Order: C-alpha cells, then structure tokens, then sequence
C-alpha cells in the first residue's frame, strides 16, 4: 504493502524497493551544466551509457533501487535519471533540496521561498517533467552559513508538509549532524525522517552514537572512498581520506553490536559522471573502485557476513531501513 | 555590407543592427533556475510577454538591437531570447563568458577548458539550439580572483580565435578595469576588441580617459541606475547607487568632450525579470524607470542634445560604436 515511493519512472509500492542505496548519483554536476557542456562527459550519450552499465552490475550484485540525492545544484538531470533507470532497470528516487553550491537565485531566498521550491519539486514535479522527489538533500560543511540554516528549516517544513525524508551532507570530523539536528528539531522535525550523511568519514562513535540514540539516521555512504595507495594525488587525498573500506564496514558492524542495527543507512556515494570536482576525478574512481554501486553487496556484505553479522540483520540494514526511511511518514 | 553578426534568430547584416543597447539581459538569473522554478516570475509565459512590451516599447523609441550579456550563470536562456525577439521584433545578440557567480563545475575548468565552452558556445551553438553568441561576457568585483584570472584569459583566446568581442562587468569604484586591461592585453587581445563595461558607475574620469586613450570601449551602461529617493531602501542604495541619471548620462558627454566619442557604449542594464538579487527588486527598478530600454532614447540622448552634442555624433555613439564592436574582427 500500500505505501508508495516517488520514482522517476513513477509510483511504486515500498515493499518494491528492495535492496536500496540511499546516498548515490548518476552524474555529480551543476545546475544547467549537462544541458551547456554535455561534451564535458564525452557526450549525454556516452554518459548515459555508462550509467546505465553500472546500474546493471549494481542489479545483477542484488541492487533493485538507488536514491540518487542530486539536488539542483548538483545539475540533478531527472530526464537522464528515468532514461537510465528505464534502461537498467533499477528504480531511482531523485531529490531535491540544496547542496553547497546553490547559485545567487537560491542564496537570496527566505525560508519560505525555499519552501515552497521544495514542495514544487516534491508535489506538482521537478521542472516541466511531472517527475517528483522522494526525498530532500541538504548540506553543511563545517557550521552552517546563514543561508544554509534557511535550507535547513525550508528542508524540514517540506518534508513537514509531505511525509518525504531529509538527507544530509556533512563535514563528519568536524561534527556537523549536531548542529544539523538541532536546526531540524528547531523546525519541529523527526529524527527518524533524518539521514545525517557521510557519517562514515569518521570514526567518532561519540558523535555517530549521540545522533543514533537521539533517533537519527546514521548515512555510511562513501563505502568506497579511499585514496590508500593514492597520497600522491592531492584532489583524491581529500576528497576520499586515508582510512580503508574496511574501516569505513567496521563502523556498520559497531553501530549494529551497540543496538544501532535500525538505525544505518549504507550506500556508496558513487556517480558515473563528475564536473563538479578535478576533471578526471571520475577515472580515478572507476580505478579505485570498478565495482560501482554493485561495491556494497559484493564486498562489505560478505565482509559484514565473515564478521558474523547475521543475514537478517543484513537484510534489515539494506532492505528494511531504507523502506521505512523513504515511505512518506 | 557584407559583415555579419549572430542573433538569436540567426545571422544579420551589421548595418541592419542600427540603434543597439550593448549592455542588457531579458532576465538576471541563475543557469537552470527558470526551468526549475519559472513561477518565481509569475510564470514563463509572464516573463516572455513582458520582455515583449519591453522590447516594443523600446523597439518604437528607436532601438534596433540589443545584446543580452546573460552568461550561463546568469541563466541566459536562449530559447526564451529568440521567443522574445520574433514577437517584439528586436534583434538580440546572445552571450557566452562568465559572470561572477560560476558554479563548481566550472569553477574547476582549466584556462582551457573553459576556451573550448566558450568557444562551443560561439561556435557551435548554445545547447543544443544552434544558437551562436555573439559576445563574450566576463566580471571581476575588485582583484579577479584566481578563477576570474582564468576566465579572463579564456575569454581572450575565445576572441582572438572567433572575432567575437569581450565585454566585462567591473567594480567601477575599485577601477577593476585597469587589471582586466592588464590581463587581457597579457593574451595578447586588442583593446578595441574589449568594453569595459559599468564605467557609468564611476566619476572617476582619470581612469575612464586612462582605458579610452588606451584603445578600450568604456561601457556607460547603467543609465537609469539611481536610488535617490530609496535611500530608505538598502539593497536598493547598494545597487543602484546614489548618483543621478543626469550624472551619469553627463559622463558620455564628458569622454565626447575629451575626444572619446568612438569609444563610446551606452546602455541601460535592465531586465524584464531578475531573481538573482532580492524579491521584488524588479518591481522597484520599473518604478524608477518604467521605460525600461526605452529611457536612453527617450531620456538620455536628448538630455545630450540639449547640452549640444550633434546629432550625428549621437547616432555614432548608438549605431556606429556598436556595429564596429559586434562586428568580428
Ligand atoms: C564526492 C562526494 O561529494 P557529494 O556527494 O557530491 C556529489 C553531489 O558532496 C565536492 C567536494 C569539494 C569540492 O570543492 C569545493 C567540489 C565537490
Ligand atoms: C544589476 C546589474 O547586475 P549585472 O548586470 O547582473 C545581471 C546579470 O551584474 C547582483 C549584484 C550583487 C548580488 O549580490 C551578491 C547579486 C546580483
Ligand atoms: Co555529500
Ligand atoms: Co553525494
Ligand atoms: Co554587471
Ligand atoms: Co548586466
């Protein structure tokens, strides 16, 4: 079942969801980048291709929907997110909200106009397509900038207004979820209508364990960010960090043996076009990580598993969380 | 003829671009943001229809032509400029460049690779509409950043390699001219190929005679730019300034009087929509001035003649000055 999630293919029941990356992007861009320079990627053609490649290794690994939380200004592209999603066959939530690089025309916004772009995108649908989000992506990084704590109170009178669950970018080590939360609670919010996102950036469990005993989501959502190997490389440095994947698991397996297990998130933060950093930022991913989306089950799983995390649990964290995450409450 | 110049209706003879305002946008925005949010201006279809009586009102006082210097962060949206041309029967010259509010994916671009955007866009054709700028639109707010040192210098090379003019916003107060000039002429590009443009905002003719000897089209741009009796209105003070139009419109009499009128380009720097600022900042700029691009040829150029300048200086200061500037060279 009865309960239903926005797709950009459309309606579908929540127990239809499956197993579910909940922090993901086809393309990490710009507002109105792809429509101006889609020769930036190759081509719109190519970078379609390419998605959908890695959403079929995602599918055949057990993947069955991915959120991607690409706001506006990421250049949330809905019209590629349904062509790929069709192509794949793997169902896509997408987003709005703001990230951290919104344009003049967003930053001299009120809450209430902000709110009302929000609901725009989430009830009539994202510009002239009839596809609505899902979901609403925030962001800080460090503590929030005036305008951000608009986007933060907009983020949650939206998601007030329609049921549809907030997700977070952070600056885990510098602790952003607190401030994060009180804003939203400030705003009257649940927290289990929250994602505090790249919580696995750190592994303060002080921090990410205050936030899950308040009721929050806790996002373990760059699963495969590491630059181990690459400290030669500045950019891969401090975007991916030095800390292992199997650090990164570690935290899924700590949150879950201190009674946390309902309350993570797993995904990979992975996209299959990137503008928005240092060209060629996507090739040294695709080295680093070939897998893709399909990262999560074939390899932190079994690593959960050989750990002697039981499959229910596992079941629960990728299939259970999300669902109940997601269906509009 | 034999010359000619990209419209966003296609191709015109320069002498049929006649009475031409250089400095001027169909809407201020951000790129993507009337196709996400239109009904921040009413609607789309409110916004086209008023840029049309705009145009026609401007259109019946004499102008011709004018160049939308909207870059890709401004929002430019090229298929509302042809809309609104063919309905008012104004010719308009689109832009590529960047202003000053470039989002990531561009804020990473290399020198070159932001020549081969500017130059797709030149070049190729914007989008995917095959409509081809005809000016190159660049900004600095005081010191050009490192980002708007690259800009600048791609801007330069997109000239030199198409003919295209380069025509910039400054901080007029902080003479941000005289570094553009240093950076542009460091690429090698003439300064007759350049306008130095809101130099209208500046009585600082020291600095305004020091480009113009130097070969520089000096943009007098913002005629109908006044506060005076907003002073009460803080965003209002900040932008329009506290100078008269009389003031300013006394400035293109100035640099004729020193012998400068070939390097002359006046302008109004309106709009018909504007969301990068604060709400309703359009509602108080059509109280100031509701005849929009028509207050230099209904206001302006007689205020001049009254003060005596020929009439034949006049019709080269709005026609000549600006067929020699668009035309590629
Ligand atoms: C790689 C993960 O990034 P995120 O999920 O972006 C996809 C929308 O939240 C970058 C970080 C820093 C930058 O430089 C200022 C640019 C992009
Ligand atoms: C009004 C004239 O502005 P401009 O021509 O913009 C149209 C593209 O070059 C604004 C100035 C300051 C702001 O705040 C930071 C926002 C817009
Ligand atoms: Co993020
Ligand atoms: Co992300
Ligand atoms: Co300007
Ligand atoms: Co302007």
């Amino acid at each position: 079942t009865g309960d239903l999630i926005n797709t950009v293919r459309g309606p579908i029941p929540v127990s239809e969801a499956g197993f579910t990356l909940t922090h993901e992007h086809i393309c990490g861009s710009s507002a109105g980048f792809l429509r101006a320079w889609p020769e930036f990627f190759g081509s719109r053609k190519a970078l379609a291709e390419k998605a959908v490649r890695g959403l079929r290794h995602a599918r055949s690994a057990g993947v069955q929907t991915i959120v991607d939380v690409s706001t506006f200004d990421i250049g949330r592209d809905v019209r590629l997110l349904a062509e790929v999603s069709r192509a794949a066959d793997v169902h896509i939530v997408a987003a709005t909200g703001l990230w951290f690089d919104p344009p003049l025309s967003m930053r001299m916004r009120s809450v209430e106009e902000l709110t009302q772009f929000f609901l725009r995108e989430i009830q009539h649908g994202i510009e002239d397509t009839g596809i609505r989000a899902g979901i609403i992506k925030v962001a800080t990084t460090g503590k929030a900038t005036p305008f951000q704590e608009l986007v933060l109170k907009a983020a949650a009178r939206a998601s007030l207004a329609t049921g549809v669950p907030v997700t977070t970018h952070t600056s885990a080590s510098q602790r952003d979820g607190e401030q994060q939360a009180a804003i939203f609670e400030s705003e009257g919010l649940s927290p289990s209508r929250v994602c505090i996102g790249h919580s696995d950036d750190t592994d303060d469990l002080s921090y990410l364990t205050g936030l899950a005993a308040r009721g929050y989501l806790v996002g373990l959502d760059r699963m495969p960010f590491s630059a181990i190997g690459l400290e030669g490389n500045a950019s891969a440095l401090a975007l991916f960090g030095t800390r292992s994947w199997q650090t990164r698991a570690l935290l899924i397996k700590a949150l879950i043996d201190r009674g946390y297990k309902d309350r993570i998130l797993v995904s990979h933060d992975w996209l299959f076009g990137f503008s928005s950093y240092v060209t060629n930022i996507m090739d040294v991913m695709d080295r680093i990580n070939p897998d893709g989306m399909a990262f999560v089950p074939l390899r932190v799983i079994p690593f959960l598993r050989e750990k002697g995390v039981p499959p229910e649990t596992l079941a629960g964290v990728t299939v259970a969380n999300p669902a109940r995450f997601l269906s509009p409450t």
